[PDB]
């Protein structure tokens, strides 16, 4: 029994053809059942025939017949259809609406998430159905990692370099940071954990949790999780006040957070407000500076990463009371620095998914373009809070959609937040960026922030863009571009400060090829997201819808705080570049 995610209407169906199980009503488990393939239905019980081995679960072709169920083989004399009447049977048949349009509800219960429209309804669908399909597409995502063939240690050729050996008739996921593997040692009648795992090119070079001994026999696979149903929406309804509410301002505040005593106010004066944050602007100083403006408030801050939430902790650990901070770790090495497991204490850092139920004053959700409506929801499920502030910038990079191959998703589909400040704009914004040189600040504010980003910095004379196409090369599933490697190779033997430089690139194999040859520290850009460096040598590789995303863009060049070399395929990207152009050698 329980609630028609259509209608609400009190229900004892579930479609059972629905990997989520949603309960509907009489009228709407109707309206999905003849409008879908979906025809399992199952209730108290499976609307399936209870006879002896008969293969009938389509709800359409079946009847209650005493008090089981039937085909029209099978069925006793007296019996009625399951499925008649505009609705199927069960209880609480009188209290149904139902619903004008069932379309989207049938949309999300039956697209594979392949396509951008698939989550671009998922994100602008009735509230209950943005949850549903956020389930949906997470227990899809998590069934997916299934479908990829255990790896097995065959050799262990050195330390950090293995060879191993796939499960046959089935895929290989790509070998990149975005998938984390998780070892195992083969044991009597079981299998134990053995820390999780990232693998790369070689043989295959592997960066794991732990150090070991790993040896031939132990193998490695995604781990996935139980997704949780999903109860709190994704926003919980705005409220806008008159006065400050429930927060009790300082009446000393320091010149270090003066600029942003206007926009504290703010946060006190609606139920939830949104900070776009472009790179080095000042987001993890605003998330500390609104504890040291309302000294008395319970805040718990809170991100997807671990990475974010440690970031917090280490702003928060120059600037507020260590004996008033906690850091939640459940039962990967985080920020040790802080009590572990306080949930009482005044200042809480936690990622989304190790939340406690609590309530607090502040509720500070940062690096919001990596979320998920499934982790807005949970936020607002586990921390009922008098204001929420989100913390983020919808020109950064979202969460990888693993499945999505078929149209690129926009920031105003990232998630609920984000749909807010790309639609109505951003309750806040920091429009200075400190970290960038100001051709690099020029570009990004014109390429995605509408001219509203300033330049703290000056030029530094020292940002540069090649026009280099060069020669693309394949593997397994990345690209790699020798010919613009060469390009920084003689620009490096021609400009040798630049060896201090971070090589960046869309791709994991180019990364692979250029630290051989360059000897650089690499990044993907998508690593890379809220790290600065000095010097910042970036080769596009190819001029590929990923290689071109313009979020992507914002990231990999906003890294450098004095120099960059963009090495670009893309014709466009490259004459938005307010950088000195070189000619190739
Ligand atoms: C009131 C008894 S019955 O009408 O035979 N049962 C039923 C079954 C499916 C839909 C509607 C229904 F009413
Ligand atoms: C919500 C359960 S949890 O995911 O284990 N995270 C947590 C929360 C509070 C104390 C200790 C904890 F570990
Ligand atoms: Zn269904
Ligand atoms: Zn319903
Ligand atoms: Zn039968």
């Amino acid at each position: 029994v329980g609630a028609c995610v259509l209608c609400n209407s009190q229900t004892s169906l579930r479609c059972g053809a629905c990997i989520r199980r949603p309960f509907l009503c009489c009228k709407c488990c109707y309206d999905h059942v003849i409008s879908t393939s979906h025809k399992l239905v199952l209730s108290v019980n499976p609307y399936v025939c209870n006879a002896p081995g008969c293969d009938v679960t389509d709800v359409t072709q079946l009847y209650l017949g005493g008090m089981s169920y039937y085909c029209k083989s099978h069925k006793p004399p007296i019996s009625f259809p399951l499925c008649a009447n505009g609705q199927v049977f069960g209880l609480y048949k009188n209290t149904c609406v139902g619903s004008d349009n069932v379309t989207d509800f049938n949309a999300i219960a039956t697209c594979d998430w392949t396509n951008a429209g698939d989550y671009i309804l998922a994100n602008t669908c009735t509230e209950r159905l943005k949850l549903f399909a956020a389930e949906t597409l997470k227990a899809t995502e998590e069934t997916f990692k299934l479908s990829y063939g255990i790896a097995t240690v065959r050799e262990v050729l050195s330390d950090r370099e293995l060879h191993l050996s796939w499960e046959v008739g089935k895929p290989r996921p790509p070998l990149n940071r975005n998938y984390v593997f998780t070892g195992y040692r083969v044991t009597k009648n079981s299998k134990v954990q053995i820390g999780e795992y990232t693998f790369e090119k070689g043989a295959v070079v592997y960066r794991g949790t732990t150090t070991y001994k790993l040896n031939v026999g132990d193998y490695f696979v995604l781990t996935s999780h139980t997704v949780m149903p999903l109860s709190a929406p994704t926003l919980v309804p705005q409220e806008h006040y008159v006065r400050i509410t429930g927060l009790y301002p300082t009446l000393n505040i320091s010149d270090e957070f003066s600029s942003n005593v206007a926009n504290y106010q703010k946060v006190g004066m609606q139920k939830y407000s949104t900070l776009q944050g472009p790179p080095g602007t000042g987001k993890s100083h605003f998330a500390i500076g609104l504890a040291l403006y309302y000294p008395s408030a319970r805040i718990v801050y809170t991100a997807c990463s671990h990475a974010a939430v440690d970031a917090l902790c280490e702003k928060a650990l120059k600037y507020l009371p260590i004996d008033k901070c906690s850091r939640i770790i459940p039962a990967v090495e985080c920020f040790d620095k802080f009590k572990v497991n306080s949930t009482l204490e005044q200042y809480v850092f936690c990622t989304v998914n190790a939340l406690p139920e609590t309530t607090a004053d502040i509720v500070v959700f940062d690096e919001i373009s990596m979320a998920t409506n499934y982790d807005l929801s949970v936020v607002n499920a586990r921390l009922r809070a008098k204001h929420y502030v989100y913390i983020g910038d919808p020109a950064q990079l979202p969460a990888p959609r693993t499945l999505l191959t078929k149209g690129t998703l926009e920031p105003e589909y990232f998630n609920s937040v984000c749909r807010l400040m790309k639609t109505i704009g951003p309750d806040m914004f920091l429009g200075t960026c400190r970290r960038c040189p100001a051709e690099i600040v020029d570009t990004v504010s014109a390429l995605v922030y509408d001219n509203k980003l300033k330049a703290h910095k000056d030029k530094s004379a020292q940002c540069f863009k090649m026009f280099y196409k060069g020669v693309i090369t394949h593997d397994v599933s990345s690209a790699i571009n020798r010919p613009q490697i060469g390009v920084v190779r003689e620009f490096l033997t021609r400009n040798p400060a630049w060896r201090k430089a971070v090589f960046i690139s869309p791709y994991n194999s180019q990364n692979a090829v250029a630290s051989k040859i360059l000897g650089l520290p690499t990044q993907t850009v998508d690593s890379s997201q809220g790290s600065e460096y000095d010097y910042v040598i970036f080769t596009q590789t190819t001029e590929t819808a990923h290689s071109c995303n313009v979020n992507r863009f914002n990231v990999a060049i906003t890294r450098a705080k004095v120099g960059i070399l963009c090495i670009m395929s893309d014709r466009d990207l490259y004459d938005k570049l307010q950088f000195t152009s070189l000619e190739i050698p």
